[PDB]
């Protein structure tokens, strides 16, 4: 304790809920490019340089989602480093926040970031709609929070509802290439009815094991041993991912593992240092 930087975010993504499918895609690359670790790739997707050590989480930046191109935006507290949703803030001014005393004056909302918190099990997560209205209705519920106002179970419910939507729409979304292509899917324009949909087994199991799949991926750049035949990529079947090409084709960005052989975090993070990462 306690979180520093929340404040300064090193890039802040915008996202107007009315927009495009192609501008979504957009947004999502944006956010991915703009995290990655420009000295480390993994079969050309990039990876998010390491965790820092022996500091509190320090590394932030910013996405705001708004109704309209001139609408003031909710804003979204998210790491830099793991990409973890922490804190958002109202229109009131109010920094709502996840985690106890994680946030310089920020607001516990009274629930948990983790989907176990959010919803009640991992596997919750093939339940929940996502689409242009549920993005925007969740937007507003959020943003509508005022520094004064009764928790009512119903308001949290609602809440809880609302964090669930954001994290897989906009979080989960530049982790995963299928998030991020099965929301651009549900994206139309006005003449297309509208449209909602909810994630598949293949793509929770992805969202659940973001770690493996990274570290997975990252085993097949190991160079070998000698008279060893070189690291065959180790399929996670639950994920429907069962090579390094498909692999390469899910993972939006990777989160940095050490894997025995690979990077350490000591030496990744001097590596992005180098090639002028902050
Ligand atoms: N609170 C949270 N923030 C970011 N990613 C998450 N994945 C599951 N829960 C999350």
């Amino acid at each position: 304790k306690m979180a520093k930087n929340v404040d300064k975010p090193l890039f802040t993504a915008t996202f107007n809920v009315q927009a495009s499918s192609a501008d979504y895609a957009t947004f999502i690359a944006g956010i991915r490019n703009k995290l990655r670790n420009p000295a480390h790739f993994s079969h050309n997707r990039p990876v998010l340089p390491p965790v820092e050590p022996n500091v509190p989480p320090s590394r932030w930046f910013h996405v705001v989602l708004k109704a309209s191109p001139t609408s003031a935006g909710l804003t979204l507290a998210i790491r830099a480093d793991n990409i973890y949703l922490e804190g958002f803030k109202s229109s009131d001014g109010t920094w709502w926040e996840l985690t106890p005393g994680l946030i310089p004056g920020a607001t516990y909302v009274g629930f948990g970031g983790t989907y176990r918190d959010l919803l009640g099990d991992t596997d919750k997560l093939t339940n929940v709609a996502l689409g242009r209205q549920q993005l925007a209705d969740a937007v507003t519920a959020l943003h509508g929070r005022t520094k004064a106002d009764k928790p009512s179970g119903p308001k949290q419910q609602q809440a809880r509802e609302a964090v669930t939507t954001l994290l897989l729409m906009v979080n989960e979304a530049t982790r995963f290439q299928t998030v991020s292509g099965f929301v651009a899917g549900l994206l139309h324009p006005k003449a297309v009815a509208a449209a909602s949909g909810k994630i598949g087994n293949e793509m929770k199991a992805q969202v659940n094991g973001w770690q493996d799949l990274s570290a997975a991926l990252l085993k097949t750049d190991v160079k070998p041993p000698p008279g060893k035949s070189p690291a065959k990529f180790a399929p996670i079947e639950k994920m429907g991912v069962r090579t390094a090409v498909q692999a390469a084709n899910t993972l939006g960005i990777l989160l940095f593992v050490e894997v025995p052989g690979g990077l350490t975090v000591a030496k990744a993070l001097e590596l992005f240092h180098a090639s002028g990462g902050k």
